[PDB]
């Protein structure tokens, strides 16, 4: 029927007890002596005795400072009973709503939040999420209005303001540029939650950013000037091993070295990387024939399996490479000498001067012409200038030693330098007739 | 039903209006939109709009500041009506009691209170009763608790404060003593009524108490000593007028004077009171006497018509009454002198000395006797010693003016005082009978018969008194026998009977008593020829 508006008593109302709330009355209180009582939880049921009525007057009282976190609304019930025991009124519902108070400082879901970010992080980029919770009601007051701030970064370098937390989501982001893993790879932050939109109760926690690796460090030679040498006509010959220091995380693609010869037109050099140390093993891809080039002054540059991040400004070494002239065999020119000679050729006369080229350009080398393969003893080559003279009577009809009207004999031009390199040339002595004979 | 307790608002609340009293709800408020309204005296009925209710919230609130003296209780009613016009609930009586505030100074039922007290009443005695009345809440506050106090008495004497008031009764009574009708006949009081038991709002009225009269003042003789002269045998003659002064209410019994002579044993003097002047005129109730008392010195006191009040010490004055001696007529001693004297008394012989006393005792009085009345002139008196000798022959049987046995003279005794005073005695001179007379026959010219005579009585006369009269004896020396016979008819000699013995003349006849003879010559009796 007619009732009583919901009552409000502030949480933790402190002062003297007990306090009045509102008195109730039955219009039947002059019909008979009526006796009031209140029931429900908070009254007779737990928490028993927080609220009470004066049986005589019907005054409802609260006994103690309320706590809404504990219990934010009591549902009580009043009764009117005559003195002769008959219940007079159908019980009236009485609702007490305890109102809120900033009596609950905020608190982080975690003692310590931890996250990570790229070394080369784009300011305003997002790292981490920090959170906290207040126990009053944000539905009705700013007492659960949590406002995150940051109050300390360790280390406070390069700046003191590397990151920031979104005031009212808790999301931590990159504020500035300068996160170098190579420099400060972990950042410890004390993050603060405060209720009353930061104005009220402050509770602090921790958030740790390990800034991680990013190929942001070119490999470096030491020094830029190397120096060595190769047997000129050798292949797979180590020229020199060159040293570099990638500052990035070790053993990571962003660390291991890729070398490249920039000035190698002939594809005659190869520098392979030594896994364990990523040194530059400078070899030869093709045996360097000395005479054309006495020295190679070439550069070699460094990289990483992992492509460089951003601008690329790669380091370069200079290996002033020296080849050494090795004594090679001289080359009969031509190697297949064919000449026609009348079988009736004079004994002791010159046939022809068969010669050889000198490959090693020592302006100081000589050649010795001899002959071994004289099947039938007719020839005798001048040891000095390759001159050939018959020292016996030739005959084209001379069978066996004359294959097919042609007589083959092997000549030699031995060398005069380091090792004894004996060039070999061939004379085809073609004897045409001068009955076993040939027409006419 | 579950009602709402009575709300109480302290009258004349000063705050920011309007002010919320309570907030009502109909539980049906959620099954339909309900609209709250109140009605009644202060709501819709005058006073109007004193109390209001917000329709959506059902907040009771007040608009004015209430006044308890005006409206002390508000009875209101709440109404719930859905947004569809259907009255959702039953009207709820809402009762509002206005609490009180001390905001009504009391006020004396009378601008001025009259009163009366008797002169010299006892300290503690009750004179009158004043009153005031407060408009505030006497059932529940001292706001109506009055304390009567006296502010000022007029005048401030004999004492600064003659009367006190019964703090909370209004009664005014005689604090101390000295209340005099004769000094200050009325007092005026400024009495006060302050509430909160006397510490609150005061207000003030007048109280006028007249001190009344009592016979507290004795009447006093203006002059203490007096004097007066009065003649000697006059009655009620002013001798003096007694002057007295009484301070009490004029023309009241507590003022009227009453005069009493102390020296009043025989009651000779009376003193009456002049209605208006109240003076004490002194008369005499009886004729004074000079020869007895020279002069009277009497005390007369004056007390008052009504009994005095208390120490009663009456005032007396002392009047000396000089009596006036007046010449009083002399007294014969006795006034009626009787003397036996014989009829024979010689001419110049002195009968007696008849003398009067002088009543006046101033020795200048000369009593001078002169004879007043004697129709026979048998008498003569000495002007000096008042002796009365005879001057002629006296007769006991001079029947003309000796009516009885006695002759009666009148003597008077004058004097020579201021006025002339005279006394009067009467000489009762009895004359003893003396036989100077002689017997005679009654019928002198008697008459007889010549033929047959009848008998004739002859009366005998004799003026004297026995024994000079009765035993009469008669004879005839001259003749008789010649036809004469006398018999004393009566056994005792009264008279006799005479008659012829045989069948004119003059007979001589002797008579006597105690031997006093007288032959009576006249017996001229004619004898004539009759039959009888
Ligand atoms: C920053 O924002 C990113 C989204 O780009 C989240 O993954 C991270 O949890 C932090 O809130
Ligand atoms: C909150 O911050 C304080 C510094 O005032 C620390 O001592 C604590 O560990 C928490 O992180
Ligand atoms: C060193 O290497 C760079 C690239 O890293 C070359 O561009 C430069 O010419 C030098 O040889
Ligand atoms: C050879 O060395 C020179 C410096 O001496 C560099 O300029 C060049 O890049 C190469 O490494
Ligand atoms: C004035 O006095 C009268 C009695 O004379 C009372 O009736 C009244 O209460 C007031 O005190
Ligand atoms: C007293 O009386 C006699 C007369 O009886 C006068 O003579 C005298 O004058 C006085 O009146
Ligand atoms: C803090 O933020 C977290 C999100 O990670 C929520 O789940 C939590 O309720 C609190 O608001
Ligand atoms: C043999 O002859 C040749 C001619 O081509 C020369 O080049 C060589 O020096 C040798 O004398
Ligand atoms: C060429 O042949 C000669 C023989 O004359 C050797 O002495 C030399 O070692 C090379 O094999
Ligand atoms: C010339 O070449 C021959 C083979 O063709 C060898 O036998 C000789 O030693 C020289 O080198
Ligand atoms: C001369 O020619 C002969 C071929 O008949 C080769 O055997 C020799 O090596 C040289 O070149
Ligand atoms: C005191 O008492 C007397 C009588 O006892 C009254 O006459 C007077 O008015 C006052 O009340
Ligand atoms: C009471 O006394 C006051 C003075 O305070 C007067 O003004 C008033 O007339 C009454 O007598
Ligand atoms: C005057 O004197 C007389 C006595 O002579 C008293 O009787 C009276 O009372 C008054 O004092
Ligand atoms: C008359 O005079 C006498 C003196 O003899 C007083 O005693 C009395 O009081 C009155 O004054
Ligand atoms: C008459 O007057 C004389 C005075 O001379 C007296 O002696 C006599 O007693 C009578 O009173
Ligand atoms: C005595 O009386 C006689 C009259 O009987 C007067 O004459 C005389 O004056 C006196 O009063
Ligand atoms: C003497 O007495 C006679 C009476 O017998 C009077 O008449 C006379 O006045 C005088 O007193
Ligand atoms: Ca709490
Ligand atoms: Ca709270
Ligand atoms: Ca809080
Ligand atoms: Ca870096
Ligand atoms: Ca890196
Ligand atoms: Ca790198
Ligand atoms: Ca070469
Ligand atoms: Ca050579
Ligand atoms: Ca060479
Ligand atoms: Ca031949
Ligand atoms: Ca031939
Ligand atoms: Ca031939
Ligand atoms: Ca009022
Ligand atoms: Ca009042
Ligand atoms: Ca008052
Ligand atoms: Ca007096
Ligand atoms: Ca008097
Ligand atoms: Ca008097
Ligand atoms: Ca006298
Ligand atoms: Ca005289
Ligand atoms: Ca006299
Ligand atoms: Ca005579
Ligand atoms: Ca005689
Ligand atoms: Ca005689
Ligand atoms: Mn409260
Ligand atoms: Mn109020």
């Amino acid at each position: 029927d007619w009732v009583i508006p919901p009552i409000s008593c502030p949480e933790n109302e402190k002062g003297e007890f007990p306090k009045n709330l509102v008195q109730i009355k039955s219009n039947r209180d002059k019909e008979t002596k009526v006796f009031y009582s209140i029931t429900g939880q908070g009254a007779d049921k737990p928490p028993v005795g927080v609220f009470i009525i004066e049986r005589e007057t019907g005054w409802l009282k609260v006994t103690q400072p309320l706590d809404r976190e504990a219990i934010a609304k009591y549902i009580l019930y009043s009764h009117a009973v005559s003195s002769n025991g008959e219940a007079v009124e159908d019980p009236m519902e009485i609702v007490i709503t305890v109102t809120d108070q900033n009596d609950n400082r905020p608190e982080f879901t975690q003692e310590v939040f931890e996250g990570s970010v790229a070394e080369g992080a784009v300011p305003g980029t997002s790292v981490m999420k920090v959170s906290a919770t207040d126990a009053d009601d944000d539905v009705n007051t700013y007492n659960a209005a949590i406002a995150y701030t940051i109050v300390s970064q360790d280390p406070e370098l390069p700046h003191k303001n590397m990151f920031t937390v979104n005031r009212d989501t808790g999301v931590i982001s990159v504020l500035t540029s300068g996160l170098d893993r190579e420099s400060y790879p972990t950042y410890t932050l004390v993050v603060q939650a405060a209720d009353l939109q930061g104005e009220g109760l402050s509770t602090t926690a921790k958030a740790v950013i390990t800034v991680k690796d990013i190929n942001d460090n070119a490999p470096v030679f030491n020094p830029s000037t190397y120096q060595g040498q190769v047997p000129e006509n050798e292949v797979n010959a180590r020229i020199a091993t060159l040293k570099v220091t990638d500052d990035d995380a070790p053993n990571t693609p962003a660390w291991k070295a890729v070398y490249t010869v920039v000035n190698d037109p002939d594809q005659q050099f190869v520098v392979v990387t030594d896994p364990t140390t990523n040194d530059g093993i400078l070899k030869t891809a093709k045996g360097l024939d000395f005479e054309a080039k006495q020295q190679y002054i070439l550069h070699v540059r460094v990289e990483n399996e992992e492509p460089f991040e951003g601008s690329l400004v790669p380091s370069t070494a200079t290996v002033t490479v020296d080849v050494v002239d090795v004594n090679e065999a001289p080359i009969f020119m031509p190697a297949e000498r064919r000449v026609e000679v009348p079988e009736d050729f004079g004994v002791g006369q010159e046939i022809t001067s068969y010669t050889a080229r000198e490959p090693d350009t020592f302006m100081d080398q000589k050649i010795t012409y001899r002959i071994w393969r004289d099947t039938a003893n007719w020839l005798e080559i001048n040891p000095e200038t390759g001159a050939i003279f018959t020292r016996a009577e030739m005959d084209r009809e001379d069978a066996e030693h004359v294959k097919n009207s042609t007589y083959v004999a092997l000549i030699i031009a031995t060398d005069d330098g380091s090792p004894i390199a004996t060039g070999t040339g061939t004379l085809l002595l073609v004897l045409l007739d001068v009955d076993p004979d040939l027409p006419p």
